[PDB]
């Protein structure tokens, strides 16, 4: 209702920017069989906004051709917190992303970008803590601390609690992180209390027989918040001397924002694991609503999220916008003016002789890998597997070439001819240099 | 994963059922090509549980034709609260839908509905108060109150706390609730602390001018669990001797499940209004992915929402009775209470007894745009119109009787000529002008 209001394509993206007063968005839209481009973008503009300029949001730019509508919105229509003026996603999502995803001429409206000024990055939360802290408890470097290695525990369901613990045990033998598979908690067959309790325990062994400190993310998802601060403080406290080893993990997609924000707000010196379940439904790419997995991780920086599942376009720019200063997305170019960074953690898996490709591409090693068993397929066995990719990243870091690291060190060695035909690929020569 | 494992064709929905220790979920699922349809939905069972009432999700019907597979999950499998061993809908989510939706071998997969067994459902929050909470505070019967008519304020955003307050004073002159839009909280230029002042008093005066009783649906959504809570503590003080006249409104689909517990469980005496603001990103029916309105809803009642966006006599069955039928499932709710239909949209004054004996009750809260903004004689006498076609429905009195006694009504008729036309030919003499 006014293609000529809620519409200003005059208007430079750069004096917006510039400007510091609105959250800028682009979405890809197509409007119904019928129905012209820019009046349904004006229709978008105005009920994303003022019921029926200043307050009003503004399409600045639309390519009929490309199905891109961009639309800046004042940052005065966003909501924040009486209590203590913070922002809130719940506002940003309402405002760019509510009943906009319900219109009538519109078919299909998906968000592929956003800016947001200073003024506003500002009342954000952002990460308290990062891979740093874990670093930390590691004993690296907090600047470039490298590879951080890890597992999820398998089966999903079906362990008793002593079961569970000794699998914790074991793989802790060979890395470094273990993390609850999505819905592991109080099951009547293995109860929290009791599992944690043994889980805690497992952790002791496993240090004092390595010599080395080891890393457990414990789902603390919970429908109601002071069910999710009596799990965390549980945990916590049955870690005792080793509760800066514990991350807390929360599936902020099925028990959204305000699980993210309560375990965020509580207890802000524990790394908080934002697990992704099911976001399926709307970050997929057979997906043309909702957003897309590079919105969903930029949200998850501002909401304090320590690091987030980002899979192993392009994750290297996920990647980047979730650790850089300044990044450069899609659509935007965004500063974080020194909002702490949020952590990659990546999953599936890659054997050691794999991985050094992985870290060239990304530049950096300095992500958690939460692997299927599988990347620690050995020869010699799963803690060797783990090992592996431990002196792999070891020897990248270093700028040792791997062949002469494998001659002196057993795992990666042996691993070569775990997968020698990767190797043959990738190192041909290997045998000759090991002798094999 | 193992199709001779999760697969047990000979297993009887009837006996799953009455067994009582196993969730069921019918799904609309395709798997990829190439893939057998039985492997693919024995995998989708096995990611969806361990990876009868073992501890292994067994698919017990099948329908490639269908397109339909039907899995049910022991009870066992369910998380549940250590603080007071209550289930959450957090895991219900997780398992019947959550990884297990960005698969391999399976390229989408809806739910479509679930069957929840006693023992489970007992476990859940349920609606604490509904509708008949604002029947009671209308001086109406607790048992088919009938229609609570009312409104969004408009424009979504931009007015300032005073002109706010005051086109709440004025709709309240005809109508009976008005909810906060969405997004509406506490904007720099519309502060939530001094625009609740405001609001409370135009009750005050609305109240007093009118010798009715009125309802308010305030915003509390928040992040923060304790800025939720803060929102609705400041509103429930600030309303003073009307607190039973506010419904705290949650969109539970921008900030979630969380965000309604908190709510639920910290003001269990006030109607919780469920927003859901963006869910058209997964129920709706191009998605072939997540699951229907029909199961949003469905979990909305188990959540506890008082009250909830319906925008179908079959989500509203499934919402009010004690007994109802889904799509595929047959669910008790054994004296959980019922979840109350908020209906939106153009319903004007003329199209609502229809409506009511289609539903069969009129047993809902309207929240209407241009059924009353679009009267002739504004919202007011378009508000009035709408009670007006109610109590000729409650009553038995044709409308067009009512209308004769009724001049809002009568006056409706002129406001939508279109629908008088098509539902009441021969109006115009009837009403004699």
């Amino acid at each position: 209702d006014q293609s000529s209001r809620y519409v200003n394509l005059a208007l430079k993206e750069e004096d917006l920017i510039a400007g510091g007063e609105h959250v800028l968005c682009a979405y890809i839209m197509k409007p119904k069989a019928g129905y012209g481009y820019v009046a349904t973008a004006a229709h978008f503009a105005a009920e994303s906004s003022t019921g029926t300029r200043g307050v009003d949001a503004l399409v600045y730019e639309v390519d009929e051709a490309r199905e891109l509508t961009k639309i800046a919105y004042p940052v005065a229509l966003f909501d924040r917190n009486i209590t203590d003026g913070k922002a809130m996603i719940a506002s940003f999502l309402t405002l760019t992303m509510g009943n906009n995803q319900g219109m009538g001429d519109v078919e299909y409206a998906k968000m592929h970008d956003f800016y947001v000024p200073e003024a506003y990055r500002a009342l954000f939360d952002g990460p308290s803590v990062n891979i740093s802290a874990l670093w930390k408890v590691l004993g690296r470097p907090e600047v470039d601390g490298g590879l951080v290695v890890g597992t999820i525990i398998k089966p999903k369901l079906g362990l008793r609690p002593k079961p569970f613990a000794e699998a914790c045990h074991a793989f802790w033998l060979g890395g470094d992180f273990i993390k609850n598979d999505e819905p592991q908690g109080n099951q009547p067959f293995a109860p929290l209390r009791d599992t944690i309790a043994l889980v805690a325990d497992a952790m002791r062994r496993a240090q004092d027989e390595t010599g080395e400190a080891k890393l457990f993310s414990a789902n603390i998802t919970a429908d109601d918040p002071f069910e999710i601060i009596a799990r965390g403080e549980y945990v916590l406290e049955t870690f005792g001397e080793n509760a800066s080893h514990v991350a807390l993990l929360v599936d902020g997609y099925v028990a959204g924002a305000a699980a993210i924000t309560t375990a965020r707000r509580r207890f802000p010196d524990n790394f908080l694991h934002y697990h992704r379940a099911g976001h399926g439904a709307v970050t997929s790419p057979q997906s043309k609503r909702g957003y897309t997995a590079f919105v969903h991780c930029k949200m998850a920086r501002l909401q304090g999220a320590s690091g987030i599942h980002t899979g192993t376009s392009s994750d290297r720019a996920i990647a980047y916008m979730l650790t850089q200063d300044e990044a450069q997305g899609p659509f935007y170019r965004q500063s974080w003016g020194g909002m702490k960074a949020c952590t990659p953690i990546i999953s599936g898996g890659m054997n050691a002789l794999r991985m050094p490709g992985f870290f060239e591409n990304l530049g950096n090693a300095n992500v958690i890998l939460t692997a299927g068993g599988g990347a620690f397929g050995h020869i010699d066995g799963p803690v060797a597997g783990a090992r592996s990719l431990r002196q792999a990243w070891q020897a990248w870091r270093d700028g040792v070439p791997v062949l002469d690291y494998a001659r002196e060190h057993k795992e990666l060695a042996r691993a070569f001819e775990s997968f020698p035909g990767d190797a043959d690929q990738i190192y041909p020569g290997w045998r000759k240099a090991l002798g094999v």
